[PDB]
């Protein structure tokens, strides 16, 4: 059975500066892979380095980018030409056109058209090979660009190779920071030259300078192919030669298959069936985007063991590492993704988040591959205790848990989105202070109040001290110091205790980062019912919920002084201000279950699943941002979602195919029936699980893992009184 049939790697990448649908480049790798590799129709630091309305590719670069805004590191190119050997990015680059290239995740091939050229490759974890099928022609070429601000070239001959180093990046990096690369050819060179800031050195066999590079060269037969092997390491080049080792002697027919059979391996643990095959492609494209990011960033040494450079303080280290997540993003479905699905591989990158904190002092927030200041939040610790809970535990418990108090009462001193900016305030006062000059306080206190709810949990969990038990128990309610019983809003706070005036709901950013207080004030994961309680009621609540959807896209953009895009992408959906794009609000639909209309969830989710995804370049509503847009798709296809992380449960949405299977790595198996599904049918009329009538609008991470059936009655007609009971309510601390 194959799923990569499905998989559109193209998907996100029609986007722009301007205006994002995706903002995704074609990943053509292994699942977590340490090196992505990609066409390049982007100039060298441009973060849009792949774009569908492009039309020309000027190498095929490996990359590490987890998005535009982020950019890159570790990152070098390669470029067949013929006739002039140029090394100039410009006037190297080709015309293509799609229906001349082949996009999928274990197997990229385009025709060159300004060079008749053909070019495929299929990368392994860390490798590469590359075909490469040449016209007739006297002067073929392959141009090798190790990028600027720093690189290293060697040509030599007498082994048909070329070996580097590149240390072009965007932060976040140890002063020692370079990607050593190997490049071997099954063709000998007949010319060669290395390029030393711009400059054609011909013969001279070594350049160290600001942007090395190399082009080698022989004549070639009309359809003659010449094979390129490639790795590279962040440890060593006798590293790198060991990581070429993945490569084998395979061609690229056995390695295409390798690749193609290690991503149906994971894409293959979940099944949907009876939909159409937009939504097929659809979900696997999602899927497929869901299993790239963190990628793997250790490698492996004589014998097997994991061993990795380290991006936090330049030393090569035992153990896993994992790098290029924004927990600010991933927290809220993308990780409990993995401990429900591919829980073995979370293990490796919890065992890497541990050895973050011995590293570098810190559990990372945004990491690419260090430490990067991006987003807010204290999320790393939603990430350890749902790992932890959900029994993917790390060797070291003790570090784990010290690492977690520490980073309540620390910000790390360069970047400020790593450990608790603000946490001197709100550790006395319950909140960021409004006017304090910390910019997202609102933001930062609300998503801190769930970190220490997670923490709470972990701390009952050990059987810590009741001092400490008590004492996150009670930074758990601090969202309570921000609602204001006036607007029914969360509202930024001064310092003195007052709420901030003039207060503007509509007004991105300020008080809140990725959107405005609509967005923004349901951002209480673990405790709805509290929320529900502030705002009078679950009538009250529900009046609040519809209205987000009911008013017009209006905004206050005088933060910024313009229309932003994810403003711009809001205003176009026609949802009203429900701007799905912006994660704090992703959870949002779900709440409705916790207030006893979880019909409402099931109308918004499928408006949501049909309108805002679709399977083409221009597939996704907003930025995909490293798997979170996209495991929310996954999830909510397959009919739940995990709201709050740090329990056990997942909140009941509606499924969108007829029939899901899950595969467990317990080797247990689920099937989601739902044989009346359509396009009209996307109610829950009712619902049993193994044959017992279950009216809750919840299921358990435990019981899931023991398999069997769940039954999905789907209607055309909402049922008005399933799910209203206080026994269906999913979790609040409020309750507990
Ligand atoms: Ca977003």
């Amino acid at each position: 059975k194959d799923w990569t049939q499905y998989v559109n790697p193209l998907m996100g990448s029609q986007s722009t500066f301007e205006l994002s649908t995706g903002n995704t480049y074609p990943a053509i790798a292994r699942p977590w892979g340490m090196n992505f590799w990609t066409p390049q129709t982007g100039k060298m630091g441009d973060g849009w380095q792949y774009t569908y309305t492009a039309n020309k590719i000027r190498g095929f670069k490996q990359t590490h980018q987890p998005s535009p805004w982020i950019n890159d590191y570790g990152q070098f190119s390669i470029m067949p030409i013929v006739g002039q050997p140029v090394f100039d990015e410009e006037k190297r680059a080709s015309w293509f056109a799609h229906k001349g290239e082949v996009a999928t995740p274990y197997y990229y091939k385009v025709y060159l058209a300004e060079h008749d050229i053909v070019t495929e490759m299929t990368p392994t974890e860390r490798a590469v090979l590359f075909r490469f099928t040449f016209p007739e022609n006297d002067h073929s070429y392959v141009v090798v660009d190790a990028f600027d601000k720093g690189s290293y070239i060697k040509i030599i001959p007498e082994e048909n190779k070329i070996i580097g180093y590149t240390t072009r990046n965007s932060g976040g990096v140890p002063e020692n920071f370079k990607n050593y690369f190997i490049i071997e050819f099954d063709k000998p060179f007949t010319y060669k030259a290395t390029v030393e800031n711009g400059n054609l050195q011909e013969n001279v066999a070594e350049q160290t300078t600001d942007h090395a590079g190399a082009i080698i060269g022989f004549k070639t037969r009309k359809g003659e192919q010449v094979n390129a092997r490639i790795a590279s390491s962040f440890i060593s080049f006798e590293q790198a030669a060991a990581n070429m080792n993945e490569l084998g002697k395979d061609n690229i027919e056995q390695l295409a298959q390798k690749g193609k059979d290690a991503w149906n391996q994971v894409l293959g643990k979940i099944e949907v069936e009876g939909g159409n095959l937009d939504q097929y492609r659809t979900f696997y494209s999602c899927l497929y985007r869901s299993l790239l990011f963190p990628r793997k960033f250790y490698e492996l040494d004589a014998n097997g063991q994991p061993i990795h450079y380290s991006p936090y303080n330049g030393q090569v280290l035992p153990g896993y590492m994992f790098t290029d997540t924004g927990f600010w993003d991933t927290f809220r479905c993308l990780f409990p993704l993995l401990n429900l699905m591919y829980p073995s591989v979370n293990k490796e990158m919890q065992e890497g988040l541990i050895n973050t904190y011995l590293e570098s002092g810190f559990f990372p927030e945004w990491a690419s591959p260090g430490h990067r200041g991006c987003m807010v939040g204290n999320n790393s610790a939603s990430i350890l205790v749902d790992a932890y809970m959900k029994g993917v535990k790390v060797d070291d418990i003790k570090t784990l848990y010290e690492g977690l108090i520490h980073g309540t009462e620390n910000v790390h001193p360069e970047v400020s989105s790593t450990g608790r900016l603000g946490y001197e305030y709100y550790n006395k006062l319950g909140y960021v202070p409004y006017d304090v000059k910390i910019n997202e306080n609102a933001a930062r206190t609300l998503e801190y109040a769930y970190d220490d709810w997670c923490i709470y949990r972990l701390a009952k969990e050990l059987k810590r001290p009741k001092k400490e038990i008590s004492l996150f128990a009670k930074r758990a309610m601090n969202y309570k110091n921000l609602f204001d019983k006036e607007s029914k809003l969360m509202r930024g706070r001064n310092e003195d205790g007052t709420f901030q005036s003039p207060f503007s709901p509509l007004k991105w950013g300020d008080a809140f980062t990725e959107g405005n207080s609509w967005h923004y004030t349901w951002s209480v994961f673990h405790d709805p019912q509290g929320l529900i309680d502030l705002m009078g009621g679950k009538e009250m609540f529900v009046t609040m919920m519809d209205s987000v959807f009911a008013v017009p896209p209006i905004f206050d953009d005088s933060y910024y002084g313009q229309v932003i895009h994810e403003i711009r992408e809001m205003t176009v959906m026609n949802m009203g201000n429900y701007a799905h794009g912006n994660q704090p609000i992703q959870h949002m639909i779900y709440l409705y279950d916790y207030a006893g209309q979880p019909w409402k969830a099931q109308y918004w989710l499928r408006q949501v699943m049909d309108r805002m995804y679709t399977p083409g370049p221009d597939g996704y509503c907003g930025d995909e941002d490293n798997g979170q847009t996209s495991a929310w798709y996954v999830f909510s296809a397959l009919g739940f979602y995990p709201v709050c992380p740090g329990t056990d449960e997942y909140v009941m949405g509606t499924p969108l195919f007829k029939k899901a299977t899950l595969h467990f790595e317990n080797g247990n198996s689920l099937v989601i029936d739902a044989p009346n599904n359509s396009t009209e049918n996307f109610y829950i009329d009712s619902m049993s699980f193994n044959g017992a009538d279950h009216t809750k609008n919840y299921l358990r991470h435990e019981d899931l893992f023991k398999g069997g059936t769940i039954k999905v009655d789907m209607s055309n007609r909402p049922n008005l009184n399933r799910g209203t009971k206080e026994e269906d309510m999913p979790y609040s601390f409020s309750k507990e």
